[PDB]
């Protein structure tokens, strides 16, 4: 802290703490990662990696305190929610799409590193000035809030897998597209509930295992017929409703790939351009691609 003027609070974890910096000699923004530790391992997935993707936050220096290990990264000044909330969660449908995109993008790039999101929600995802989206760093784990997790994993699931952060993408595009999130249960029991009511009840036919489940019989949920998705999100397309659908799989293995997300009808309207991009340039640098006035 000799650099830098700590700044106030922008959030907390149980790892690390997370404050607004700027340099003393640039006086360009940063944001300080303050990680909250006789000896302390440091695991730090942008340490341990060099996660260089535009939808990534950019790793910029290292400060040792006796105390502390402060990680200094780029900065962008409103999260997903502070974004959805400042526009009255009336969110341009263009934009929605422009946003899922580059979503796909940093989370294809993690899966591609071996990277998962243990925590993947509207606060960990941030946007700036020029309508880019990219991932905190807070909440990434190498591959060894109830809102956001699948149904498989609440109904005990030993696998682990890129899939579960398929479900939360999902999650996230209605809550983009209509401003309001998708099953905001408060029990497991309740979550499991609020799913079924939209996705329907499995049967042998939909989820083959089910039934020989111990705690989802247990639970007796009525027998729910699905719903459906562009009745829920009339926002929406019928490309729109068909990519939800896809991602919001009961089972994780049947949840389409990020890759794949990508190379949906649902994204045409982009272009071939966008594909041949490199993993370090802003979608923002055609001009085919540009943000919409909210
Ligand atoms: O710009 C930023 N670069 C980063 C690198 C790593 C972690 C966070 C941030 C960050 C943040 N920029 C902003 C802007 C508005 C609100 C929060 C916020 C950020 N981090 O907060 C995320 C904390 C997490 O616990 C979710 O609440």
């Amino acid at each position: 802290m000799e650099t830098y003027i700590k700044l106030d609070k922008l959030g907390e974890g149980t790892y690390a703490t997370v404050y607004k910096g700027k340099s003393k000699l640039t006086d360009n923004l940063v944001a300080l990662k303050e990680i909250r530790l006789p000896c302390t391992a440091i695991r730090e997935v942008s340490l341990l990696k060099d996660l260089k993707h535009a939808n990534i936050v950019t790793l910029h220096d290292i400060i040792h305190t006796e105390k502390s290990l402060t990680l200094v990264f780029e900065y962008l000044d409103k999260d997903l929610k502070q974004y959805l909330d400042d526009c009255g969660n009336i969110i341009n449908m263009h934009n929605v799409k422009l946003f899922l995109f580059q979503l796909l993008r940093g989370l294809a790039y993690c899966h591609r590193q071996k990277v998962l999101h243990r925590d993947l929600k509207p606060q960990n995802l941030l946007i700036n000035e020029r309508g880019e989206l990219k991932l905190a760093d807070f909440g990434l784990a190498r591959a060894k809030t109830l809102w956001y997790r699948p149904p498989d994993i609440l109904l005990g699931s030993t696998d682990y897998s890129t899939q579960i952060d398929m479900w939360g993408v999902g999650c996230i595009f209605y809550e983009m597209a209509t401003g309001r999130p998708l099953f905001p249960g408060s029990t497991v029991e309740e979550q499991l509930h609020f799913i079924f009511r939209i996705l329907g009840t499995p049967t042998e036919e939909t989820w083959p295992g089910i039934l020989s489940n111990e705690e989802f019989k247990t639970y007796n949920y009525p027998k729910y017929r699905a719903e459906a998705l562009l009745s829920h999100a009339p926002r929406l397309d019928s490309d729109g409703a068909d990519l939800l659908t896809k991602l919001l799989q009961f089972e994780g293995r049947n949840r389409i790939s990020a890759e794949d997300a990508m190379k949906h009808p649902f994204f045409l309207s982009l272009g071939e351009r966008i594909h041949k991009l490199p993993d370090t340039t802003s979608i923002f640098a055609l001009k085919e691609i540009q943000l919409q006035k909210e």
